[PDB]
């Protein structure tokens, strides 16, 4: 079946030949299917797919772009039409994402030049080694890959270093008229909504140790542009990667409110609002409320933030860069003072409130104070991580892992937290909102957690954290469940009252079925079930068709769905074996 032009692609791509008959199969399968039908794109998107199953990349990523001529986005968008496995959509996505940050570093590098240097060593030169600079001092000192801040303000650090190297005579006025001094870096952080604090901390700890690890290619400053380049296609042929040399010929293969940087910048100078008058120490009115307590608690809370800033910078490090502890430090810096901010506002409120001084089962509650203290964290994380509406692995729940939080525990202080900061930003709330929805979807449903005691302990007839948490899982489920249902039960309205009954009584009475599953996946085979009892054509490609265009739905909730314990396949497998297991003999009644 092989046609030559596939077999020839192969070559070209140095292919194995058992990635060559595993992309082969694979554009059988998926032609076999229909629905998406030049086809040469898809052909490399096969190999890619076997390559990567296979873990047998034999060539780089930007070589398979060149070959058969698709953008990155491109690439994506058609590669969600193949039924790919979870493992292809990570390395997708991972690359998705070092793309996104690395093309709009270098478009801010690119924008920020032709207002530093008048057109004409000259601009074009320093653009180029400045560029290939910050991308080997980027794959030195950062672990994250996609991390815009740290990177921003180490490329800005780069861009400072190239500019006093500069001769003043092809440099702006702002600019010329500066480096004749230190000014330069200040410009910058002006300019650009930067902390000079934050910026001069990578300068010393990461950029300019890096600089000194180049001194035997360094002569007169500029370091040999062509070692560099060399240097760094070394480690992309390592990774079969892409080749982010080419943004410097605004090569095709790299072609695509805010530009991304100075929007991510903006909301860190919002938490710096916030934050202007709030020491990283308890004031002295929060003093008064911890002298005011019948047990002292001002001890087990400078304590417990002690503890927790060593875990937290420590395990920052493990994520973002050995070589980033310090950053670390200054991101807990500003989450503890937002916490006792937010502390001190809700004692306050409280006693306006309660017309009482004595906080003091509050203010000794351990689960409390890392409550609050998360949730100060992840407003402060979330501020300086690009905007999750492809997010991060600093993204939440990173930061209930760190402090040895369960998630249920963290919900219920997300309310009062948002009404004790009246200053929070709508996106902070936003995303506040959004990690509650996470957490009533899936997290507080993991296997170790508070919530299936208070279950068990409702299993009689006190319940009432149980019933606010039941009634807020109901409205995101009946939500999501309505949506779907309008799209795809237009012709049988009848249904959807019908499966959300099915619904409703599986989050009651079959609980242990949630047990480190997603709400979305006992929606989805509610519908299915319930369509099914009733003769009604609809299959589960067509439902999780639908699902995937849901706000914030991801592949792999019906792509890897829990069946029997460590056991994971799809949400089909999963309705047939356990899902109808449980409730043959209720959906009998339909």
């Amino acid at each position: 079946f092989e046609e030559p032009d596939f077999t020839a692609l192969c070559q070209k791509l140095k292919i194995p030949d058992h990635v060559r008959e595993r992309a082969w199969l694979t554009w059988e399968k998926v032609s076999s299917v229909d629905g998406v039908l030049k086809k040469k794109e898809l052909w490399g998107i096969c190999i890619f797919i076997a390559a990567v199953d296979l873990d047998e990349m034999s060539f780089t990523f930007t070589e398979l772009q060149k070959n058969i001529e698709i953008s990155v986005h491109k690439f994506f968008n058609l590669l969600k039409e193949i039924d790919t496995s979870t493992k292809v959509d990570n390395a997708m996505s991972r690359l998705l994402k070092k793309y996104d940050v690395l093309f709009a570093l270098f478009s801010k590098l690119e924008r920020t030049c032709e207002l530093i240097y008048l057109t004409q060593i000259n601009s074009a030169l320093v653009l180029k080694v400045s560029w290939i600079t910050f991308l080997l001092a980027k794959g030195e000192v950062l672990q994250m890959e996609d991390d815009l801040v740290i990177s921003f303000q180490l490329m800005l650090c780069v861009l400072d270093y190239f500019i006093k190297l500069s001769p003043p005579m092809l440099l702006k006025e702002p600019y010329k008229t500066a480096v004749i001094d230190t000014r330069i870096i200040e410009v910058l952080c002006k300019e650009h909504e930067c902390n000079i604090d934050e910026v001069a901390n990578v300068a010393f700890k990461n950029f300019i140790p890096f600089m000194n690890s180049l001194g035997l290619v360094t002569s007169n400053g500029l370091p040999e542009v062509e070692n560099l380049s060399k240097r760094y296609e070394e480690i992309y042929l390592k990774n079969k990667d892409l080749d982010a040399r080419l943004f410097l010929d605004h090569d095709k293969t790299l072609q695509t409110p805010h530009t991304p940087v100075r929007t991510v910048m903006n909301t860190i100078q919002q938490l710096m609002m916030i934050l202007n008058s709030a020491s990283d120490q308890p004031s002295e009115n929060l003093i008064s409320y911890f002298n005011n307590c019948t047990v002292n608690p001002k001890e087990s809370i400078l304590k417990r933030v002690k503890d927790i800033g060593y875990i937290f910078k420590e395990k920052f490090a493990k994520a973002v860069g050995q070589g980033c502890v310090e950053i670390g430090s200054q991101r807990y810096k500003l989450g503890v003072r937002l916490y006792y901010r937010v502390m001190e506002s809700m004692l306050k409120s409280e006693e306006e409130r309660l017309s009482i001084q004595n906080f003091s089962k509050l203010l000794n509650d351990n689960i409390f104070h890392m409550s609050l203290l998360a949730c100060a964290l992840e407003v402060v994380m979330a501020t300086y991580s690009r905007s999750t509406s492809s997010g991060t692995d600093l993204s939440f729940p990173w930061i209930l892992n760190v402090l040895n939080l369960k998630a249920f525990d963290f919900y219920k202080v997300i309310e009062s937290f948002i009404k004790a900061e009246g200053n929070l930003t709508r996106e902070m709330i936003k995303h506040l909102e959004r990690c509650e929805h996470r957490i009533m979807e899936s997290l507080a449903w993991l296997s170790d957690s508070p919530l299936f005691d208070l279950i068990k302990q409702s299993k009689d007839r006190k319940s009432t954290s149980l019933s606010l948490f039941y009634k807020k899982v109901y409205r995101l489920a009946y939500l999501r469940l309505n949506t779907l249902c309008e799209r795809l039960l237009s012709e049988h309205p009848e249904l959807e009252h019908i499966i959300w009954t099915l619904f409703q009584h599986t989050l009651q009475n079959e609980y242990e079925l949630m047990r480190d599953r997603h709400l979305d996946q006992i929606m989805m085979c509610s519908m299915y079930g319930i369509c099914k009892v009733k003769n009604i054509d609809l299959k589960f490609k067509i439902i999780v068709t639908a699902y995937k265009d849901l706000p914030h739905a991801v592949q792999e909730t019906f792509k890897r769905v829990l069946i029997k314990e460590e056991e994971y396949d799809s949400i089909i497998v999963f309705y047939n074996s356990v899902f109808m297991q449980r409730l043959k003999t209720n959906i009998l009644q339909y």
